[PDB]
């Protein structure tokens, strides 16, 4: 068995502590962090875990821009049932003296569930001392100069007598795999590896290619098809996203992930309810009831631009989603308030049209970029094709030269009737 332990007693302390006093910022920070910012206790091990990483991160890139080899980069987790401890070390950079003494917020995260921290630190930075860092979280930190640090940081949590659960193994694991599947460093938990997936919502577009993609589509919409469809959306210029988006082969929810770690899996607030279809994640910087709204959007043109193009690229395989997915982009034309959305979406409807071969389809832009100035949209709800073609009604329409949409389904034609009007130009029946 492949056993890794990088965790043991090598710290000692030869001094005396200096006492040390929070900054009534701190002291308040410090109680709201630990006794209201998070709503479940567990993600302590979460942001300490994301802490590691970014440790590890800047030391690798740093090594990387000096030209230097590079040393073993891993985050470690030990849990002790009977000292009742858990401990998080990493082989990042380190925190010199200062960096202790001032200030990762998240750390503090960490006095929700313990009732004593103790910290060792050292820099990687050349000819840097081991410092050692205890708190009871109360108002008094302690620093000392401590011997056998290594390089990183390593934290000891004593954990409170009813929270004594994050000792155990199982638990800890469960918390792991949970809000830390694709941390960027390898991830060991008492001495055993535990991270095997790659955020590949991080990468760039052109480097993921297919087998990545059904891998990770396979693992978020626990299904066992293929996408059909795959949107790789990266994004600096409104908000910060990094999204991948899946629309499965299969006919008939999103991850909501910051910091390559989860926030909520269920996000159904950040994509529109009639998008509910999609399949992925969206990852986040700017995610702490109203700047979700702003994302929500932002994804929803995102997504209707994509499947227009995806229209424009391949006609019949979106005519297949069309005939899978409809179902969908008209609850949500109904469902809309402000008019363009309805519209917007409405551009990914496809219809049968009088001008056009029987069985091939056409959108309301489409229509319109035919349609002699000159006002109106015309439509038609008949049983089959040559139905509405015989239709007396249609037939006043043949030779009076203008184009006319075939609907076959009520849902199609009430959408239309509900739509009311698609750009400079109003949706009305030739039974009017
Ligand atoms: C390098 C440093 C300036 N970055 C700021 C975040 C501080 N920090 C943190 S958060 C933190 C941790 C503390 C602390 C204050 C913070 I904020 O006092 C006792 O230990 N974790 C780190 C880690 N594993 N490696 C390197 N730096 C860490």
């Amino acid at each position: 068995e492949p056993l890794h332990s990088i965790i043991s007693s090598t710290e000692s302390v030869q001094g005396s502590t200096s006492k040390h006093e929070f900054q009534a910022e701190t002291k308040k920070l410090l109680d709201i962090v630990a006794r209201s910012l998070y709503s479940e206790k567990e993600v302590f091990i979460r942001e300490l875990i994301s802490n590691a990483s970014d440790a590890l991160e800047k030391l690798r890139h740093k090594l990387v821009s000096d030209g230097q080899a590079l040393p073993e980069m891993e985050i470690h987790l030990q849990t002790n049932a009977e000292k009742g401890t858990i401990t998080i070390q990493d082989t990042g950079i380190g925190m010199t003296q200062e960096e202790l003494v001032s200030n990762g917020v998240g750390f503090y995260s960490a006095f929700m569930v313990a009732d004593r921290v103790e910290v060792y630190s050292r820099s990687a930075a050349p000819g840097s001392l081991g410092y050692q860092w205890l708190s009871d979280g109360s108002g008094v930190f302690e620093i000392a100069e401590a011997s056998g640090v290594r390089t990183g940081t390593k934290i000891i949590i004593h954990l409170k007598s009813d929270c004594k659960e994050f000792s155990s193994e199982a638990r800890v694991r469960d918390v792991v795999t949970k809000y830390s599947n694709f941390v960027s460093f390898p991830l060991y938990l008492n001495g055993r590896r535990m991270n095997t997936l790659q955020a590949i919502w991080m990468m760039d577009p052109k480097d993921v290619r297919e087998w990545q993609h059904e891998e990770f589509y396979r693992y978020v919409a626990q299904a066992h098809d293929k996408p059909r469809y795959t949107l790789h959306y990266k994004t600096d210029a409104p908000l910060n996203i990094r999204s991948i988006f899946y629309v499965p082969d299969m006919k008939p929810s999103v991850a909501l992930y910051s910091r390559k770690v989860l926030i909520q899996t269920k996000a159904t607030d950040i994509l529109p309810k009639w998008l509910r279809f999609i399949r992925g994640v969206v990852d986040s910087e700017d995610i702490p009831s109203a700047l979700i709204r702003k994302l929500r959007d932002v994804l929803q043109q995102r997504l209707i631009k994509f499947f227009i193009d995806q229209s424009k690229k391949d006609a019949e395989k979106y005519a297949k989603f069309f005939e899978d997915y409809g179902l969908f982009m008209r609850e949500g034309i109904v469902t809309a308030t402000e008019q363009e959305v309805k519209e917007d979406i409405a551009k990914l409807l496809r219809y049968e049209s009088s001008a056009l071969p029987s069985g091939q389809l056409t959108s309301l832009s489409e229509y319109a970029s035919r349609m002699r100035a000159g006002r109106n949209i015309y439509y038609l709800c008949a049983p089959n094709r040559h139905l509405a073609e015989h239709s007396p009604y249609y037939e006043a329409m043949k030779k009076k030269d203008t184009e006319v949409l075939f609907c076959f389904e009520q849902f199609d034609e009430l959408t239309l009737l509900h739509l009311r009007e698609f750009d400079k130009k109003k949706l009305i029946s030739v039974e009017t």
